[PDB]
């Protein structure tokens, strides 16, 4: 169902756990993909109230259901921490708002 609503895009908790696992795996290998080299630290300058502690890492979640593997990241991102805990799902307005 829509556990997370990012504008036009509805994501289930299952869609989120698949994206997060691909981002965490790369984070553990010290590997990055794309121009902007994701996953990368997310500093939470928006001051969102996450349930888990930082440091935070951001990885793109794609509306198509594909796994991010380069090119355009789109507007949505999964935020997770160093302990592979999900902090939240955000969407762009560089500047973001939380998904509902």
């Amino acid at each position: 169902a829509c556990d997370y609503t990012c504008g036009s895009n509805c994501y289930s908790s299952s869609d989120v756990s698949t994206a997060q696992a691909a981002g965490y795996k790369l984070h553990e290998d010290g590997e990055t993909v794309g121009s902007n080299s994701y996953p990368h630290k997310y500093n939470n300058y928006e001051g969102f109230d996450f349930s888990v502690s930082s440091p935070y890492y951001e990885w793109p979640i794609l509306s198509s259901g594909d796994v991010y593997s380069g090119g355009s990241p789109g507007a949505d991102r999964v935020v997770f921490n160093e302990n592979n805990q999900l902090a939240g799902v955000i969407t762009a307005t560089n500047n973001f708002v939380e998904c509902t």
